[PDB]
């Protein structure tokens, strides 16, 4: 019997790694358990079980692992801070359809392939290109799904400068770690559901 035919068990044990590098498990087990928000559970769930697979392939790199862990400390301490109330920062991004799953999948992919080929000012380059091309035409797909609203160029303007920063971050904390095999390929989509969490709710 193996673990990977229990789809609850392996949930379980992923929450519990990921509760396993923030501050305080035992409290966060608390917030995820008590709270409501379906989405922003889900969201969490998704992310765990990414954790889970990126533990799994970091084990023999020291400083992949360390990035690893300094994402799941990041992310844990924003779900914390946010406390997964009615109104969160937690599920607004998960993608609603196959398509917009199957997006967010390429989107990783390509960062990956930007990532194994390039690095410094042209990985710079390719990866803004990326953000702005993929990463925020994803994003905006999310919010207009909600009330059939189209973006304003305000909104559009200042949440591309926030996601633009905080990717641009993760871009070059994968870009050292490269210079020291599924360490960034797993580190990708942790990195960029802890930006999309960084949008206030």
């Amino acid at each position: 019997p193996q673990l990977e035919d229990f789809p609850a068990l392996i949930k379980q044990a992923s929450l519990d790694a990921l509760f396993k590098c923030g501050k305080d498990a035992e409290a966060l087990k608390e917030v995820f358990t008590n709270s409501n928000n379906v989405a922003g559970k889900k969201a969490i769930m998704e992310f765990a079980g990414l954790f889970r697979s990126a533990l799994n392939a970091t084990s023999d790199s020291p400083e992949a692992k360390t990035l690893l862990m300094k994402v799941g400390a990041e992310y844990t301490a924003q779900i914390i801070k946010d406390g997964l109330k009615e109104k969160s920062a937690f599920g607004p991004w998960l993608p609603e359809t196959k398509k917009a799953e199957a997006k967010l999948e390429n989107l990783e992919k390509q960062l990956l392939d930007i990532i194994k080929n390039n690095t410094g000012g042209e990985l710079s380059k390719l990866s803004t290109n990326l953000v702005m091309q993929e990463v925020m035409p994803y994003i905006a797909s999310c919010i207009e799904h909600n009330f059939g609203c189209t973006l304003d160029p305000l909104t559009r303007s200042n949440l591309t400068h926030l996601v633009d920063k905080a990717a641009a971050k993760a871009v070059e904390a994968l870009d050292m770690c490269h210079q020291k095999h599924l360490e960034m390929q797993t580190l990708i989509p942790l990195l960029l559901r802890n930006v999309f969490a960084q949008i206030p709710a």
